[PDB]
């Protein structure tokens, strides 16, 4: 009953430090076909590989941007996929070292018996898939369960499959090498409060860190990708640094110190307010023995997407909207970002 | 939080007491292919479709044999089979009031860090895959959990794994119209006594109905197929009496008489062994609120098989040999076996 | 890792199926001094040691009462009392093959952070309590939970907190030698209908027996105390039949058949309510692998204790309606009660 | 489902801060009578309540030895027992800024059908009690749960009737006023070797710490005593550091930060080696969000006993090797102690 020992421990340990590296986070390019299918009705641009393959060419090959990255997070089709010139994304990553990431969860299900809420699907051959994902090249990986915050939610079915399905996935992860993200997204909607949310995702993570040590999970090979502590889409904002306060707290009373890094997801937040709020964490006096950095995808790309439109043109004035979107929230990670 | 109330909920609970009505059991029929491969490959039969749908239409065509049998277990290629002669086998068995059954797991995995402990594949995708197989005639399901006896073993974490495994199955059978049939098997390897299993089969089970109460499973249309409780693979055997009144205990401590019929598996049992077994528990004098049958595999079929020798000339002495399986299991349910 | 294997484990086999012999239950008159005098200040009856040890002798020597009980379950103080005349109320009930039990709880203290929820103490110092209770001839316990129905209660820590202390005091008792009654009460407070109670009931009674698994208690030594499965207090009542239908549907899904017999709860029900309850229940259609009598406390006495006022010259007729109370409840335990 | 949001919130912060405070830790005089008859037996004193008055104001009243010191824990005598000039004890330390601490278990009792496991009495009437340590001036409690190393021990049993029994105890004492220590002592009886006490001990904290967040305790306003990572009494001992390295390991994996300070127990550890492993670990790189401090017995006072042998004469020289004893450990707090 001693945690993960395998071959794989030291390797698992080094590459999860490194997603902690100060100043650097995570770009999250694993969009679905169906979400990208959105985000390019934005821009009014029609769904095709090739204009998905140009975007991720786009943004991974911005002058500099991958000086403030440590790691990305693939969809199954990126991961093999090339530049223009033939050079395969991975090496692109490998050479300026940064850890390629893939998603390997399947979405969600409806639990039979509650009011809307989600376990999540995926484990099934979830080792084969991994090791073949090690192969070709990724180091972590990325498994997304969703709760709701209701009259009775999250239930207590809810927490237990959401989290004994993470420590689950997290252990077959590290036996085939993959540093896992556990993500317990906590939906923003409803008219709570900041304090409700507060309580749920401090009981949430709780049920989260205790199912991992069940399962034998070795700590200092994980992260964690959780929402922030904010009220919810019907109640009234409250001032970043409040959100700052109870997001830290909620995490020094939940979180054990071995994992060494929060990546934090923006949920539906502006551009700004997610790199506002990540700035007064890390500006927060207080106990914060892991490195809160960011996971964004949406809170990273949007105003790239605008101004590019799906253009050849518009490359060069996309591409250095991205690089200081990445110098914005890279200084966000240091406490240095002033708006 | 109530039970299953939804549309399945009157069939499930008829179909589910007619699996018990008196004198009649289960035929497992239900090997894979790679399973039924070295079944063939002992009576030097080729593996073929042909081979595999011949010693089906040769089991479930038996003049009489349907009398015995409320249900048939099959695996998917079997469910959509027919008879040389075109007919479903389907349609053989809803002639003759018998319910087709239909195996829904993908077989075991190790638990990482337990000491070659296994949990059961098979919920992704489950209640889609269960719609189709009721939509083809299918009214139960089997899915097989497997449990070991060991210095330390079964552990805490593998039979809530196992558990929770079968009662996030139990549900999402019920609401596609499956009665589900719940099996923790354990296995009697090693040199424990018969006392070491009966702990080990009281705890299991009461792990597995507060799964199932948890999961908001309707108890009325359910069924279970435990282990008999008996001593170790490496131990001296007892008389059947004992094997009977152990395993009537272990049951009466644990199963709800909501649920209306067990159907024992038999293991590595002789043919004989499982029915002088299941005839002791019949005869035994005690509280029996429930339906004590079969549901055998290897226990019914191992000399038909040996019988026939995938010949076409072996076919009528091969049925003979399978009828008198069925009639003597059927007289077991009802304490009139006499050897 | 085995279930209670010990010295008293046939003692305890044959007096928990004792209890369920058809035709009896169970008498419980386990007021506390608190208790008892508020229904004495009910009948005008000052409530010294002498009246509570008058209302008792009533009880217990009533001709023929005993006749219809199987156990009666005792106060600490009346444990260790005697008749007018000096016999042990105890040796009165050895002589009528009644079994004495005992109240072993020290009532309820609220659950810091919830909403008005309750645990039950009583853990310290219980094995000693038991082992001495036993040497003076008790031969069951009890012990009761409480629960409400709310918004969000029970909630996840209540209903852990009351099994798992349930479990570890049946336990306790079994290693004294005494029968555990498991009580875990659903109180009926709230506007809920039946679908509700049936619900948090069937979930409430399968944490108690999965704990009592956990702490490898010896179900046939066991007995359940359970309440009946009923709307709310501020809800329309239902016919009769349909309580009887639910509560034993709640018990066909969660109660093991090892466990010999339910002793029905009453709670605020009237003494007549009870008795209805009680035979439509064994009128049922079904499987009932477990004898349904009662243990009821309000539910046999409301009537003698105003009949009797304190006197000393109404006994006779007070002695009558209890044997009355009795007489009927015991019919109903065989599906016989025929009204009036 | 908030955590403890009481009037003693800000109070129960404070001191279980000021328990940390850099340089001091707790001084542990709450024998019982039976257990200092053990003491005295040994150096032949009777075991009067004089002589037990007289060894506590020996210690209390040690020239100079409450600057190594933030907490004393006292048995219930002791609370209200008074210097022979007739100054209360809770007034001395209250006047060296030292917080008076009360022991609130009732000891251990065997658990039905275990081997020798123990729970730990005391919940009953616990919250009246705290109330009236409060109003005669203790301000935090001490509460002894004991788990032992064998074939099949800790038991699943075992470690939620101890967890939750904490927990419980926890919860209560802040409602009212003291700041609880949550001790699970793994007691090093036995053969086993270091990694399976790092395996129990990471398992149990695991567990404690869940059950804390179950009952809504207040984390920032309790602390720890755990035992140290070690070698079973029975085999062979390893090196000072390596006890360190295990030891921060165990509580970086479990320990969420909030809590301000862990206040380690010395087993049987002779009065060096605890003071040479609690150097050890401060001197440790690593991420240690929390004060690693003592809460000693028999390790800061074993040697004071033997000197003072009960005599008014030897007062001044037992007072010396008392004072000794709380430097050390004072500086090994600091990674400044050097033999």
């Amino acid at each position: 009953m001693s945690c993960y020992m395998g071959k794989y421990a030291d390797e698992l340990i080094a590459n999860a430090a490194y997603i902690g590296t100060p100043g650097k986070g995570i770009l999250a390019a694993d969009e679905s076909t169906g979400t990208i299918g959105k985000r390019f009705d934005s821009i009014k641009v029609e769904n095709v590989e090739s204009n998905r393959r140009a975007l991720r060419e786009l943004l991974f090959c911005t002058p500099g941007a991958l000086d403030y990255l440590s790691g990305i997070i693939l969809f199954e089709e990126t991961l093999y996929q090339k530049t223009a010139s033939g050079k395969p994304f991975v090496d692109v990553m490998k050479e300026a070292n940064v850890l390629p990431g893939i998603k390997v969860d399947k979405g969600t299900v409806e639990l039979a018996g509650t009011n809307g809420e989600t376990t999540t699907q995926g484990l099934d051959g979830l080792g084969a898939r991994c090791a073949q994902y090690y192969a070709a090249g990724a180091r972590f990986a990325k498994w997304r369960a969703v709760l709701k915050i209701g009259a009775n939610e999250p239930s207590q079915l809810a927490i237990n499959e959401n989290a004994n399905g993470l420590a689950r996935y997290a252990i077959i992860c590290q036996e085939n090498g993959l540093v896992p993200i556990v993500e317990p997204e906590i939906l923003v909607d409803g008219p709570h409060d900041i304090n409700k949310c507060a309580d749920v995702t401090e009981r949430v993570l709780a049920a989260c860190y205790k199912a991992l040590n069940d399962h034998h999970v070795l700590l200092e090979g994980t992260l964690l990708k959780p929402n922030m502590v904010t009220p919810g889409s019907d109640a009234k904002k409250v001032a970043p640094e409040v959100v700052a306060e109870y997001t830290v707290r909620a995490l020094q009373r939940t979180m054990p110190p071995a994992v060494p890094a929060v990546v934090f997801l923006s949920g539906g937040q502006s551009e700004e307010e997610a790199t506002v709020h990540l700035n007064a964490m890390n500006k927060l006096q207080g106990k914060k023995p892991w490195t809160l950095t960011f996971s964004f995808g949406r809170a990273l790309q949007q105003s790239t997407l605008k101004a590019w439109a799906g253009k050849e043109e518009n490359v060069q004035k996309a591409q250095e909207v991205f690089l200081i979107r990445c110098k914005a929230n890279s200084e966000a990670t240091l406490g240095k970002y002033t708006g």
